């Protein structure tokens, strides 16, 4: 996740430019890490995008290069779109060609190393060359089929920063999981939010939470509007699983739990224990994971 070099980061404005006037501003951190990779932001053709123009290299200005660069990248989109082929195809296509799109698509529709490697090894025809590239070296020993790299996007991934909201470390998880565990057994209280007086799904979360060093609010609905909507497949131990007709509390937030991973949750059930997602009462009432935001 390495932050580009300032002299990339200078193309910015004319990266955003042509970002809204091809519709993909959104994508403006993509031709930043595929312009770090392809020039540094010291050539002249600092998109490396004269021959998707069918031009010989760097036949282009720095402006007819970002133009062209970002003009090529959101065809590419398009292409993986109406094929059903993920990201990381259009990141190695921008390097391979379209013919790479509809590769892929024909095997799986998810890019692979394996899948550029192949590719590079046809089109090449099987020539290899020496690539003293540390991405490479612990691969196969540093080397590549003489056909585009079949390491690019290994390369422009390098460049991509996750600002995301994090996930809690490893320790905090003991932390909030070592407090959680202090009332394992002891019986679901309405409304309770201390151990004195035992706990409620949303009484535990905010006590629990509180040891941990975060401030959440009090109710599940609140906890719910104060956290971050996180798919299943990226939700970790510490992010906090919703529920919605568990019983009648006049919102469409009912019930919180902590998840731990896979299947399993620990909550103010009752008894205050751990739960299976995986079970047909949770599955069926489940709303999804929500992440607490931190540093």
């Amino acid at each position: 996740g390495v932050t580009v070099s300032p002299e990339v980061l200078a193309h910015r404005p004319l990266i955003e430019k042509y970002g809204k006037e091809y519709g993909i501003e959104d994508y403006v951190s993509y031709i930043l890490a595929i312009m770090q990779v392809e020039s540094g932001g010291t050539a002249e053709d600092v998109m490396q995008s004269s021959e998707s123009l069918g031009l010989p290299p760097n036949s282009l200005s720095t402006e007819e290069s970002i133009k062209q660069g970002v003009k090529y990248f959101s065809e590419l989109l398009t292409s993986a779109e109406q094929q059903g082929v993920d990201i990381d195809s259009v990141i190695q296509s921008y390097n391979y060609g379209g013919g790479f799109l509809n590769y892929v698509r024909s095997h799986g529709k998810k890019y692979t190393y394996e899948l550029a490697e192949q590719f590079s090894k046809e089109k090449s025809g099987g020539q290899k060359a020496d690539y003293p590239n540390p991405i490479a070296i612990p691969v196969n020993g540093g080397w590549r089929y003489n056909y585009g790299n079949q390491f690019y996007v290994q390369l422009v991934s390098q460049y991509l920063t996750d600002t995301s909201p994090t996930e809690f470390d490893d320790e905090t998880v003991q932390v909030i999981m070592d407090e959680a565990l202090k009332y394992e057994g002891f019986p679901y209280v309405f409304g309770g939010a201390s151990p004195t007086t035992s706990f409620d799904c949303s009484g535990l979360i905010q006590w629990v939470y509180d040891k941990a060093g975060i401030s959440l609010p009090r109710v599940a609905q609140d906890q719910y509007d104060a956290t971050q909507e996180i798919s299943m497949e990226e939700a970790q131990a510490g992010d906090l699983i919703f529920f919605h007709s568990t019983y009648n509390a006049g919102t469409y937030v009912t019930h919180v739990a902590i998840y731990l991973e896979g299947n399993r949750f620990y909550h103010a059930g009752d008894p205050i224990g751990y739960g299976d997602l995986s079970s047909r009462y949770w599955q069926d009432h489940l709303i999804g994971a929500r992440r607490v935001i931190h540093n």
